[PDB]
């Protein structure tokens, strides 16, 4: 009953620069290698969850990054309104997928950016929604989300342009654990995190792992899937009870995304 939406890299390239990882990388991706990497990730995820696919649209290479299609809870989705025109053309295709698959879609005002699960991730027990802002999603979008989805929203301010989406530096896990990179957040936001997640449940990443997108991890039950990380972090995760599966995603890091960015969990139960 866990289903994840992905989108294959049929039209994938680096064609523009809308985050720091893309600088110097235009046309530096190998589409064939990207296909191989994506297929390995898809197979690994499919061993843990059902994978649904949306057909990619030519001219929107970042459509592979389905985490930003929208924010799902129950039968509802808040559709993303992308900050950059370079991704705004993905919106009708994602909307069509959500409507075809039975979701009720909420749409933000056109002038109010919000980038979906890329910037907003539920606490895994459903106690609240963590929502990033500062580079893509506007803080003013958070009340809309709170009302549309009937959830407390805990807003977190991102301060490092490399970690421009919440999901690149912050990953709620099963068992109450949180995998995150504190320097991506301002001091107040770190205090907000710390008030809610006690130290024994924090899995703190160091910069070396952060810049390899360690926090951009897919977690299904006790399995965590990520691009590549240190033995130090792998041992911390194993001690917390997680089975780590690594799979190479270098062609996607050239666009500033990794395993989690390539996925959207479309089964998010409403929990009592």
């Amino acid at each position: 009953d866990i289903r994840i939406l992905m989108c294959p890299p049929d039209h994938y390239d680096v064609d523009y620069v809308i985050n720091p990882w893309m600088e110097g990388n235009i046309h530096k991706s190998s589409q064939e290698r990207a296909v191989e990497q994506w297929k390995k990730l898809h197979q690994t995820i499919k061993e843990c969850a059902i994978v649904d696919l949306v057909k990619p649209a030519k001219g929107w290479p970042d459509m592979v990054f389905t985490a930003s299609a929208g924010l799902v809870l129950g039968e509802n989705v808040v559709l993303s309104r992308f900050y950059h025109k370079e991704r705004q053309g993905e919106e009708p295709y994602f909307k069509a997928w959500f409507e075809e698959n039975g979701f009720t879609v909420y749409e933000l005002p056109q002038d109010l950016p919000f980038e979906g699960a890329g910037d907003a991730l539920f606490d895994r027990e459903g106690r609240w929604l963590w929502a990033g802002y500062g580079f893509r999603s506007e803080l003013d979008s958070h009340p809309y989300i709170a009302k549309w989805l009937d959830t407390e929203v805990v807003s977190l301010r991102l301060i490092d342009e490399r970690f421009y989406h919440l999901d690149t530096c912050f990953c709620p896990l099963s068992g109450g654990y949180l995998l995150y990179y504190p320097p991506a957040f301002d001091a107040y936001s770190n205090r907000v995190i710390e008030m809610r997640i006690p130290p024994e449940k924090r899995i703190i990443v160091e910069e070396l792992d952060a810049v390899n997108f360690a926090c951009n991890a897919v977690n299904v039950n006790d399995i965590i899937i990520m691009n590549l990380v240190s033995r130090t972090l792998k041992e911390k995760l194993a001690e917390a009870g997680f089975k780590v599966r690594e799979t190479p995603l270098t062609e996607f890091l050239k666009a500033g995304g990794a395993a989690k960015c390539l996925t959207l969990r479309v089964t998010e139960p409403i929990l009592p």
